[PDB]
């Protein structure tokens, strides 16, 4: 009940609202430079392509797309993205969805388990942990400014194809994907619907006052361990990290909201993910596992087929 | 654990490949600076140092010198841990004032000031073993650390006030590791006193299982990059380049090796790999009760 009236902790800066949209008139302007090189998989169904387009910032970002075998028609479109330390998941996990009449684009995150590259540059630490990264060069260098940008530009590209519908563009993803997915629909409101998964980067404030250290927010102490033990910098550094907080860009959405978690989780923080989903205006619904934690959860997929 | 020969399958080019960066180093001018550090002290001054190295980066360290200068003393190389800095300034003063220059130098992006300026197309999320790994072992990140050894160990060397002929090198764990690397690719350096080095054997510690120890990187890497191990091979083939025990041979400073009995971070297996490996004089000393933590009783009896 009281995840109801939980406000969240974040700061939300003045200038926060001017800063994304900077960024979202620049992939506007943008024209991005793309190309498609299929991958040899067989099926009787789908075909699938290789997705490579150079980002605002000059990094080489790889998709997965997954599309039907008949072009001559629009289909919807699922932009899917995936959790920490990983990369887009296998090929034959789209066969299904787009089977049903969808295309996909898996996107990959830069630096991680996949093919997407990061070229965040700084003078501070590089030994760990992407939401950190860049940090001493202040919010603009920050590793997710040019990671929330290329949703936005996988969007653009995404939207702009003669076989997808771009008025039933949906977004999901689970963990770090269900903050890209609800970062994806909230920086390109022509986002229809977004189905969201114990949605990650959330209420960093929060966060670390609950004890990170067994918590996928783990870097925010660490960085306090060794690069500022006596809190000398606490305020800045929570300042910076504000411009990546999914909750101060939750207010901006206006697609369907399918918000999914596990009450036992520890990796994520139910009352951290509620500091983003009650600040969405738009139609939202949450459905809560108890006895899951930052794991697959089942049934509610067949429950939402419904 | 005398007849451990280690794991490593030493790169032809291995020698041929430091050759040349000793080289590079030791042609080179480097531009350094000296800053005042503000903390007040009766027989000892402490000064900033930064240098740009020959890749470019800024790397920083700790300089503690005794208050008079018109004769020369002996130096000290300080290499500090894995994910830590140079530590306080205070740690110095006592064997500063005995008549001595420490020189405790910072990783490149690990804590400290010094700039790590890898670029890479792989993975950056974590672990510093393979940063820069998918362009070769001429992109890890350890090839420009350690030529950050050969670097300080020039600058330090061209002091009018440091005896470069009593030059030594000390370290613990990362610091044990880089202070035996800093031995051989300087041969100059006299003394070599290592504590549970890190950074040796790679193909043993992840034989191993890696997971609990400070190698989590190598099977964290195959898990998020490689988890059929289609290209096994080539990675620890690049791992070579940077795994002390290859580098030991060349040693010519005495060696004093210190390490912990139930270290499960640095398995001492992997350490003797490299232990072994030195010709010069050497001397082992265990702590048996001891892990990856302060090691007591052992700095007196030395
Ligand atoms: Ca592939
Ligand atoms: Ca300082």
């Amino acid at each position: 009940n009281n995840w109801q009236d939980y406000q969240g902790s974040s700061l939300k800066p003045e200038d926060f609202d001017k800063f994304w949209d900077e960024k979202i008139n620049l992939v506007s302007n943008h024209q991005f430079e793309f190309e498609l090189i299929e991958k040899n998989l067989s099926s009787k169904v789908v075909n699938f392509y290789h997705l490579w387009f150079t980002a605002i910032d000059g990094a080489k970002i790889h998709a997965q797309l997954i599309v039907p075998k008949n072009l001559k028609e629009k289909y919807p479109a699922i932009l899917q993205f995936h959790g920490y330390h990983c990369d887009s998941g296998d090929w034959v996990d789209k066969i299904g969805i787009v089977a049903e009449g969808n295309v996909v684009l898996a996107l990959d995150c830069r630096g991680q388990g996949g093919l997407s590259q990061d070229n965040i540059q700084t003078m501070g630490m590089t030994m760990k942990g992407l939401i950190v990264r860049g940090i001493d060069e202040g919010y603009e260098n920050l590793y997710y400014v040019r990671q929330f940008m290329d949703l936005i530009t996988a969007t653009k590209i995404l939207s702009e194809f003669d076989f997808v519908d771009e008025t039933n563009i949906s977004a999901q993803g689970a963990s770090q994907g269900g903050a890209l997915a609800v970062a994806c629909a909230a920086l390109s409101p022509l986002i229809k619907k977004v189905t969201a998964t114990y949605p990650f980067l959330s209420d960093y404030r929060k966060a670390y006052e609950l004890g990170a250290e067994e918590s996928a927010f783990e870097e925010l102490p660490y960085w306090f361990q060794f690069k500022d033990p006596l809190h000398l910098r606490e305020d800045w550094f929570f300042n910076q990290l504000e411009y990546i907080d999914i909750q101060n860009l939750a207010p901006r959405i206006k697609a369907e909201v399918i918000w999914i978690l596990g009450g036992k989780d520890t990796v994520v923080p139910p009352i951290t993910q509620m500091a983003a989903y009650n600040k969405i205006q738009s139609k939202k619904s949450l459905y809560v596992l108890p006895e899951y934690g930052h794991e697959y959860l089942p049934k509610i997929s067949d429950w939402l087929r419904e």
